[PDB]
């Protein structure tokens, strides 16, 4: 549909990452304010999550237990916070250089786009064994998403492309998006449809699984969209750091 709502967040300064959970709570990294905020479905009351020490936080993800993960790229680290907790945990990633995106699968594995090092890395839940995923020839990989089957999707914007890698595969596929210019956020729905913020064209596009028929989502008044997320009903959420807002569009 074209049913668009601006969510009632307040005081945002360059929102960047966005994620939505199974309850419809929307999480946003307020990049210029070094904080992560949330709004429950239908709520009017934005809440700041109790992270501390962030410097340009960027990607955000939320697992099935409500633990929130944030890439803190100024500090080359990934931080998590269990729902309701006041102690944040710095995950044991090593050698990150400006990490931009984070995703978490149903087993709790955490995937990070290590933007400055041209790689995607992961940690299984509770492990210190960082593993590099066998993508090929990435160049400033930026956004990352993981679907219910463990396929990992990456905006490989230094190569102006979106790639995907099935769980256990050693051979990535390049998705046939049309007309991209430097993609940033990526998200994937329960049907495997892939949503991408085509940042250099100020638009959000989608491609159903295995399809070549790209659709531009009918948002109106987008200025500089950046991050994208999609909920279990197919509603799409986009951060716009040109006008400091978060917009949602029903399916
Ligand atoms: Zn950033
Ligand atoms: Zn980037
Ligand atoms: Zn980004
Ligand atoms: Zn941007």
């Amino acid at each position: 549909s074209n049913t668009q709502t601006v969510l009632p967040f307040t005081g945002l300064n360059t929102p960047s990452g966005v994620a939505v959970d199974s309850a419809g709570t929307v999480y946003v990294t307020d990049h210029g304010n070094n904080r992560v905020v949330k709004l429950a479905a239908g709520s009017t009351n934005q809440v700041t999550l109790p992270f501390t020490g962030l410097n340009t936080p960027h990607g955000v993800a939320v697992d099935s237990a409500g633990t929130v993960y944030v890439t803190d790229h100024g500090n080359n680290r990934v931080v998590k916070l269990a729902a309701g907790s006041n102690t944040q945990t710095v995950l044991p990633f090593t050698g990150l250089n400006t990490p931009s995106g984070v995703a978490v699968d149903s087993a709790g594995t955490v995937y990070v786009t290590d933007h400055g090092n041209n790689r995607v890395v992961k940690l299984a839940a509770g492990s210190t064994n960082q593993v590099t995923l066998p993508f090929t020839g990435l160049n400033t990989p930026h956004g990352v998403a993981v679907d219910s089957a463990g396929t990992v999707y990456v905006t490989d914007h230094g190569n102006n492309r979106v790639v995907k890698l099935a769980a256990g595969s050693n051979t990535q596929t390049v998705l046939p998006f049309t007309g991209l210019n430097t993609p940033s956020g990526v998200a994937v729905d329960s049907a495997g449809t892939v949503y991408v913020t085509d940042h250099g064209n100020n638009r959000v596009v989608k491609l159903a699984a295995g399809s070549t028929n790209q659709v531009t989502l009918p948002f109106t008044g987008l200025n500089t969209p950046h991050g994208v997320a999609v909920d279990s009903a197919g509603t799409v959420y986009v951060t716009d750091h040109g006008n400091n807002r978060v917009v949602k569009l029903a399916a």
